[PDB]
């Protein structure tokens, strides 16, 4: 095929889909584009380089509810956005594993910047502004995380039926429902001010 | 050294403070023991067998707040055991990725059930108390995880001071809050009942 940053982040992800990311080499990657690995490393120097493009590259492309609407809510940005999050994560095997260890990249500054910004102007200080915005993001990829992981890899009463609930749909339902949680729990601080709550 | 379940799982334990769970192969393993890998197969049989062992004893040898302690609250375990869990997860190299994909092994079934119990006869229901448990289960484990990966691996104004901040510690602040905001959100959910919230 060709050879430039988007054909190879095409391969890389089709790619990570089928094998995973351990079977997801270098190597492997030279024969699906048809060329020889001297080729592929003029353009991709190695693994770690390749993955974060595509943690950056799975979210620029699925991850469509960044910002917030015109006079949104902060409950329902980090509900939505979250959600999209999760929606992303999961559009790709070990998506959320690839996602795991980076930082926003240059072209996600402006974004995350503006994540901030709109957190601190509802009442969040940059700080625990911070922590919510964080907290979301490490449930979301803890979630999705035992999900696909889980997936790829004489019981008492009450654990056995637990199980089944687990099983019935893909986690979504326990998601959402902590995801809620969370985002009351940040209310209950907003609003306590300096009162002991 | 000496072959059997102890011996091993204690060089397994020593090899992944080493090596990462990337590094850790049966055949590493057989070195540092100082045998030959059919000496090993006889003992271990393959990689997931060997992590899912570990995830396992972990556990059980650092997570010390497994059970609640005598007429304590829903709240004050949850934020125990969650503590307990990440301290764990801690304890070693790739600890939280290890455990991720596991399910409760037969010798956890007695603790796990009684956790779901415990949440029960506290006004939970199965279903409530088992997202609960499972909310706080994703939330330390994305935490941890982001936490250990991102160590073994031109900014604008807001983001640059948050990134400071997300440094000043090893993630224990950000966690500690966003698990109060989980618990009392929680709280919100028991106490509101069937009312409209
Ligand atoms: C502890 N260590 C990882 C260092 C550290 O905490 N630095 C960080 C400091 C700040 C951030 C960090 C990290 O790792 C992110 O990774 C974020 C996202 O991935 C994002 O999903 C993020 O990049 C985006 C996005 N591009 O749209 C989001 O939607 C955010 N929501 C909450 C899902 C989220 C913002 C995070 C900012
Ligand atoms: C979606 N998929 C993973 C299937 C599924 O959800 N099954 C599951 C169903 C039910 C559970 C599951 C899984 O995976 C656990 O892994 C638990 C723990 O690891 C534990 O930390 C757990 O094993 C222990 C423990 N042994 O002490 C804990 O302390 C619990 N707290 C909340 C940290 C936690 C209990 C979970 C029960
Ligand atoms: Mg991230
Ligand atoms: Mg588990």
């Amino acid at each position: 095929s060709r050879l430039n940053r988007e054909s190879v982040i095409d391969a890389a992800l089709e790619l990570l889909n089928e094998t995973g990311i351990d079977g997801l080499t270098t190597r492997k990657l030279a024969q699906k584009l048809g060329i020889e690995q001297p080729t592929l490393y003029w353009h991709v120097k190695n693994k770690r380089a390749l993955l974060d493009a595509l943690a950056v590259e799975i979210l620029a492309r699925h991850h469509d509810y960044s910002l917030p609407a015109a006079g949104e809510s902060w409950q329902s940005f980090l509900r939505n956005n979250a959600m999209s999050f999760r929606r992303a994560l999961l559009r790709y095997r070990d998506g959320a594993k690839v996602h795991l260890g980076t930082r926003p990249d240059e072209k996600q500054y402006d974004t995350v910047e503006t994540q901030l910004r709109f957190m601190t102007e509802n009442g969040f200080s940059l700080r625990d502004g911070l922590y919510a915005i964080s907290a979301v993001s490490h449930f979301t990829l803890g979630a999705v995380l035992e999900q696909q992981e889980h997936t790829a890899a004489n019981l008492p009463p009450l654990l056995r039926e637990a199980l089944q609930i687990m099983d019935s749909d893909d986690g979504e339902q326990a998601f959402l429902h902590g995801l809620e949680s969370l985002i009351r729990g940040f209310e209950v601080q907003l609003t306590a001010l300096l009162q002991i709550v």
